[PDB]
């Protein structure tokens, strides 16, 4: 059945990596947002992915992690790798 990331799962990654709700409101849907729009660098995106990567046992290239403009594609990317697992 696999284990995919919901809006809460990915939200936590962003929030926890940034700190603790530091203006980073990913409450509800945040897929149609942009990382620059929410004050994120790819550096934090690495950290975001890494925290999830470690739990789910996935691995995404740093260059690919720090390439997503929208949180949607970050979710899409990890869920893609999650589907590459079983």
């Amino acid at each position: 059945m696999a284990t995919l990331l919901t809006t809460d799962d990915l939200r936590r990654a962003l929030v926890e990596s940034a700190g603790e709700t530091d203006g980073t409101d990913l409450s509800g849907d945040f897929l149609d947002l942009r990382f620059e729009d929410i004050g994120y660098d790819s550096l934090a995106l690495m950290e975001t992915a890494a925290r999830l990567e470690s739990r789910y046992g996935v691995s995404i290239p740093d260059d690919v992690a720090g390439r997503v403009d929208t949180p949607r594609e970050l979710l899409d990317l990890i869920n893609g790798a999650l589907a590459e697992a079983a």
